[PDB]
């Protein structure tokens, strides 16, 4: 199925949203 | 090459959850 | 819905450039 | 096309094993 692959990669997109942020936080602790 | 498919998202999807965690030791760490 | 799996395909490519980049300054910053 | 979406599988992977050799680094960077 398409739409199950579809639906990993919107999963997919979330952990490196949440990876984005994470780096955020890191930069900000090393001014 | 769905079982492919499917299989290298799983993949893709446990090292992004290993990506998270070493993230989170250096944010940790750093703290 | 293969433009759909195909876009978030590209977006998810976009992203990690920007975390490799991300992590990139960090690590010269860091030297 | 399938083989289009596992190819694009395959670079979004490496892309992740890039971004854990990096990690590997800025954690000693930081001892």
């Amino acid at each position: 199925r398409m739409k199950q692959i579809e639906d990993k990669l919107e999963e997919i997109l979330s952990k490196l949203y949440h990876i984005e942020n994470e780096l955020a936080r890191t930069k900000k602790l090393l001014g």
